[PDB]
């Protein structure tokens, strides 16, 4: 691997890299702007020590004090269905309602697990409201309390649009005030003076104001039965989320994960990539036929493409190739299926028919050949048909449409084709046209699926496998034509099929292509 | 070893991998959901030093104070015979019950080793109950006090169901004091500063509680013959066990487990994985034959199986490999039993057979030959009767019923099939079916365990062996074949038999076969 | 790589060095003449400690009594359009104007966001002003105060120009206090003396110094209810944008931008370079055309020309290499489009045509052929006309005006190009012609495009292949020679094309190229 390879394996999956990275931005961008803001506030306390000080301000007795002050065993929360609704609300402009809660004594469930009461308000207008708290709908007043159902609730300055819901929590006091230790830190600031730094973080930028207000008095009011230097105030840019960093992880997190995916799929590929590794085992390749972009012949729908033309310089290397063979019969056969014998036999029988040549294009693949669909066809009195005894040699074949050649389909398929195959009228047969026709170009089955490829090989004179692009490997074409050999059939060469052009292939080898027009 | 071969690997055994992870993830979810839960709590003292005070307040002296105050030498345990029977108990949603004793006294047994006293109480009802220690049952009321049989106790307020049993043990002073010092801990917090923050666990978060706070004041009134800011409270959160971190541990172990045990199999595999392996020490292999997962003969009751298309390649091969052959006649052999070889010869006799040639399969297996059972057979006058004398060679060939061969027996066992298979009768049956058919199969033991294929190859124009594809070894055939090379017999090649698709095998060399239907 | 390629490397690309260095430092250069000079204030404070005194100087009371007392929560600003106008204002010797305001009361939208409400004062002369907030125009007279529309303003001494525009924005009372905060430091210099320094930067040298006075004395009045040595003075040497250390980084950074580009390019290049890169490989190079910067005959036009001059060193050599050839028939061709297929042909049949002798070019590209457009020309019967049986041999023959040898055009561009060139007219007219002319030249597209080059090979005695000097690729001519030799035609040898100088090749190879005139 160099650099060349490395920018070019970059450069072909472009693609992969661009829709990974753009997805985790995204969803950082998703998160940054939808995570709820959460303010910080801080005082100034000086001592006239400070390391009891943190301890004591850090205390059951002075947080659970101001837990009873400010009631903060009373939960509120606006009601949002999803987890994205209140950062949606927040985007939107929308301002969050609050109600004013003095007194709430909910039944006190006190079960297994539901050690919180809960219960929904829905506000109706300025002044009712409705409260359910296990679908038992009451209503209520703002100002008058009210006292039914084992329920006491105060509810004060409802500030919010009717249809809104509020989920409120009585939450236990140890609950609470574990809240408020999580959320509150003391430092000293000079590790020697009597300067304290007391910080508390929220989501309410006046009420957490208003709570470090109340923790400081009620620990100058403790001490003095200590200066206060500065009141808490709010800062109004929140602290969290970190929306730069995030997105920055995010983007970073992308690119690493693109990088890995593309590395795992650059070492677990094996297919054949140019006709060099081919050649480097001996295996003269003689074309590579790019895809075809554009039941109907190429060579004759399009006969100006790209692959057409690549057909052609295998026309022309065949014409070389195919002197000195004992006789005119070629066989096109492949490793595996669906590598694209037939369409470079048919496609290799149009382009040598349109030169003056009389082709004849043999379909025996009676398995599954469909030359018949592509040409147009009498189903009746096909290859099979003849092979069984129940044909004639003049009765099978037919002529393309579009094309200029004669064509053999494979007739029904046979319950045992490698036995048909083996008969002497299928040699009967080529020897016939082999006197009536400048080419016979036969179509067969892969040879690592079944065995018909080899038989038919050894009536032939001139034999070419089909490797598929990325799909077959070098071992897999190696395998291939040394059983062709190990049955008497010598292979003269191969077929590189389906190539497409990659930024790699190119910082590797080079274009060995192009386009004249 | 790289990318591809462990990646093929952990695809192989990717079964084994996931059976141990969910059996570990399964065994960690078990104990994290059965263990009993563990509660803290902890208190703050105030010292106007303690670094005596950490000592004094974990002392004999404090602690059994509290241990005579709760008298929590007397200990009380709801019985649940199993080891989970309580956490299936908890997760059932169970209360746990409990009954409160002031009073026990056990005869105090004092023997050797059981130090420690015990009764089981059984609940009838809210207000009686029954008592048995050592199978004496007494019955007892909630209230009035029990002194029967040297056994004083007390019990008040049964809060359970009735059929419930407690085992209700009296431990010693300084049992009870070891198990609080256990559970309990002090610290400092600050090093310096004279805050104490006493802890202490347990499974009662309400009992523990009690504890702390009897400790707490014990050594209050102690040091007043210290000021407690925090009274205890128990945090409602178990400390233990911690779920998530169990279940990762139990992931983290299953995995690594799966890895060593899958690559202690890889390192140890010593069998053929490949037909490249025999081809380097120069062994032609002519064929890889899959397993069929279809006393039948395979081609005949399957004929379209992908182990029949193997073998009619491997019939393709043979008809060009058995030219230039002194004669026609084939011998298959192996290195060991049970490696395939009456399988393909069966088999190939059957696909050449329905290719319209005469073929003769003589059973050469004079001790453990199945060939008549497979092919329907008249068990008299096989190969050992025709060699022993006492046939005919025109009385022990029979016809195969859904073949199209004929085929010989090896008739009864003998005691000497070697001596047997060195008359010239044998000879002389070969030369004579040799004018009367076109293929003669021989099936032999192997050569590993008998020599009756060293015998018989000297007759056999064409020798092949048969290799299992993970069960023999390289080693085991390159010495079958020395030794068949040795007494003047020539292998001609190899089969691999019994293969089957493994993605190392992929990654190492390729697919080299595939399906067309 | 060694010292000679780094420095030719560094030779070649000096444009782009040169360019990219000047782009950094010019920018560089304009940030440090267009920010905004920072002046810096200090003064110095005696402590009779001075831990605890850093963290009360620098505390909301002290800062916040700063603010009250000069007014720090009105900030007024000059209107400048772009981000550079104050910049190139200061440039230009302008002074700048200031506005003198000690009542503000802006009627405090307080929106969602625009916590700080601003409007714009627009200068009309000496005395009058005018205040337009969201277009609600009002006019002003310095002295009297405005109480008009919700705010009241009271605007003194305006120092400006008419036509000036400011913005007056009213910031909260703890952003105030943050700025403040954020701009001032403290130190103590001594780590034990008690002398504090006092340290404040701002871009108003005068209103910085005035600010830290207010400061100190603010902190002397209260410590009394501390010395101060020196009252704050402004340095008036700005301490940032440091413009030395600007210029250093912006010349060092393009450096490195520069250097790594190039790397980049040098590593990224795959052309050919040198003839020598051909000839390891074994292919012959007959020439190197340098580029001719100078519809016209390059060896006609300028025959003086060193591309003709390389030509005709093509020209001797040719007449050595194409004897002992089977005919007179030269054919061009090479790899890709726009190598310089038909420059090369049509300037070589130009120099061997005025030496005398009979010279037939024929254009055999039927695809895209411009011969007949750059010699003048009748398009009438071309050679697809003859090929495809509508002309003479005879009426296809053409003169060139300012050449001497005759040509044959390529007629109408056929459907079947490759299937024209096939027919044996074809070769009729090359026999024909090498018995009325001396030297026939035939122009060929690509091999690596189509296959005529491959088709007409087979009648021409000489072939060479034309090279691009940086576009085609050693494997790509490689490539090239074996698809030609595949279909039976001997490539002699290569011809590189478009050469020109470079520091590098001379530091690898050499000069290998001269003027003599
Ligand atoms: N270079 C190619 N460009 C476009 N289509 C192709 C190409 N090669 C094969 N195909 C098409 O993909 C399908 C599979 O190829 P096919 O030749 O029919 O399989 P097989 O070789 O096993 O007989 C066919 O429909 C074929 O037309
Ligand atoms: N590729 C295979 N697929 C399915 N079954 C097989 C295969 N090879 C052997 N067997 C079966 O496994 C058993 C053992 O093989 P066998 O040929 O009888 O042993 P041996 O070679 O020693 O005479 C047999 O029942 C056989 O039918
Ligand atoms: N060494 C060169 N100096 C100047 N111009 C050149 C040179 N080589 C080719 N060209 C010009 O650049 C253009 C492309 O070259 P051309 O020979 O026409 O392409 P092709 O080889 O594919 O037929 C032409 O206009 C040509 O005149
Ligand atoms: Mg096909
Ligand atoms: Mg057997
Ligand atoms: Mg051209």
């Amino acid at each position: 691997i160099d650099l060349g390879r490395v920018i070019g394996e970059l450069i072909d999956h472009r693609k992969l890299i661009i829709s990974i990275t753009s997805v985790f931005t995204l969803f950082a961008i998703l998160y940054a702007l939808l995570a709820t803001p959460i303010y910080e506030t801080d005082a100034l306390i000086q001592i006239e020590q400070s390391a009891p000080e943190t301890a004591l301000l850090q205390s059951r007795m002075i947080l659970g004090k101001t837990i009873d002050d400010l009631n903060l065993q009373i939960q509120i929360e606006q009601k949002y269905f999803p987890v994205i609704g209140r950062g949606l609300a927040r985007l939107m402009g929308e301002k969050p309602g609050n109600i004013d809660i003095t007194r709430l004594y909910l039944p006190d469930s006190d079960d297994i697990s539901n050690n919180t009461p809960s219960i929904i308000l829905t506000v109706k207008d300025k002044e009712n409201y409705s409260i359910n708290s296990d679908g038992i709908q009451l209503n209520g007043v703002v100002g008058t309390l009210l006292n039914e159902k084992g329920i006491s609730l105060l509810v004060n300055e409802i500030d919010a649009k009717p249809g809104d819901q509020f989920v409120i929590t009585q939450l236990p006091r140890l609950k609470a005030i574990s809240d408020l230790l999580k959320s509150f830190s003391v430092a000293d600031l000079g590790k020697d003076t009597g300067m304290l730094t007391l910080t508390l973080t929220g989501d309410n930028p006046k009420r957490i104001s208003h709570i470090l207000d109340s923790i400081s008095q009620n620990y100058l009011a403790q001490n003095i039965a200590v200066r206060i230097i500065d009141n808490a105030v709010t800062d109004p840019n929140p602290v969290r989320p970190k929306k730069t960093i995030i997105i920055v992880i995010g983007v970073v997190l992308g690119l690493i994960v693109s990088v890995v995916l593309v590395l795992f799929q650059v070492f677990l590929r094996r297919g054949i990539e140019s006709p060099e590794q081919l050649e480097e085992i001996g295996i003269n390749v003689y074309a590579s036929i790019p895809i075809s972009e554009w039941d109907t012949l190429l060579a004759v729908g399009n006969p100006a493409d790209l692959a057409v033309e690549a057909i052609r310089g295998l026309r022309t290397s065949l014409h070389f190739a195919m002197m000195e063979a004992k006789n005119n019969v070629l066989m096109i056969s492949g490793a595996s299926p669906s590598a694209g014998m037939t369409f470079i036999s048919s496609n290799l029988a149009a382009t040598i028919a349109i030169t003056g040549k009389k082709v004849l294009f043999i379909d025996a693949d009676l398995r599954k050949g469909y030359a018949h669909k592509m040409f147009g066809h009498k189903n009746d009195k096909g290859l099979s048909e003849f092979l069984s005894g129940q044909a004639a040699a003049e009765m099978i074949i037919d002529k393309v449409e579009g094309g200029g050649f004669d064509y053999i389909g494979r007739g029904q398929i046979p319950p045992n084709p490698a036995e048909l195959l083996m008969h002497p009228r299928f040699e009967q047969l080529l020897n016939w046209a082999s006197q009536n026709y400048d080419l016979i170009i036969i179509d067969t089955p892969p040879i690592l699926a079944v065995t018909d490829a080899a038989i038919i090989g050894r009536y032939a004179g001139t034999c070419l496998l089909v490797a598929r692009f990325e799909k077959n490997t070098v071992k897999e074409i190696d395998v291939s034509m040394k059983r062709f050999e190990q049955s008497g059939v010598v292979v003269k060469g191969c077929i590189l099929n389906g190539v497409v052009k990659k930024a790699s292939s190119y910082y590797r080898y080079g274009h060995n292509h192009y386009g004249y027009s």
